[PDB]
């Protein structure tokens, strides 16, 4: 799709089998997703931007259907106010800015 | 342009008559830059992170370039730890996510 941004670029994604809303996010660098479960390994890490820091776990190798879309990779989990898919995925998906 | 999100979508603004570096930010609803000194009255705000809520100084019909392209409309300032060209302005010079 072309997306316009009128209003929040908020698309359906599937997780761990769970169905999130979640803001499609060129200024984020990671994929943030509330509290939720994941399979496997994970490893502590800091989350710093406006506002200050947050702490999350790190899952490698996770799926994520974004707005129909398959990409794989690095999610984090923790107490975000929004879910968040940062360019680690939107790059698998194949989305640019364009102007 | 069509700009690819493997690197941050850096861009050099004009503001003020000074060049500063700025994310293009899907993700933010405002324009938010680092301290600096705008003409007006400005009205308060605050504006949600990913750690929390900061105040910032809203300025309305101020002039900035985005990436060369002309721009005028509000930009707030604050304890903000990167400058972000938020939906307002990239909505004002075209700009949308495609995949
Ligand atoms: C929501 C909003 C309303 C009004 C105005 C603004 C600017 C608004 O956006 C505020 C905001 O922080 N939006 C974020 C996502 C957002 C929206 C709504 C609520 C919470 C968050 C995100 O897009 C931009 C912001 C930029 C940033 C700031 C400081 C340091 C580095 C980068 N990016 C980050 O925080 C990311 C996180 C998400 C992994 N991040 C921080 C670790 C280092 N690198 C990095 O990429
Ligand atoms: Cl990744
Ligand atoms: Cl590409
Ligand atoms: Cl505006
Ligand atoms: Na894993």
């Amino acid at each position: 799709p072309q997306i316009t941004l009128w209003k929040r670029p908020l698309v359906t994604i599937k997780i761990g089998g769970q169905l999130k809303e979640a803001l499609l996010d060129t200024g984020a660098d990671d994929t943030v997703i509330e509290e939720m479960s994941l399979p496997g390994r994970w490893k502590p890490k800091m989350i710093g931007g406006i506002g200050g820091f947050i702490k999350v776990r790190q899952y490698d190798q996770i799926i994520i259907e974004i707005a129909g879309h398959k990409a794989i990779g690095t999610v984090v989990v923790g107490p975000t106010p929004v879910n968040i898919i940062g360019r680690n995925l939107l790059t698998q998906i194949g989305a640019t800015l364009n102007f």
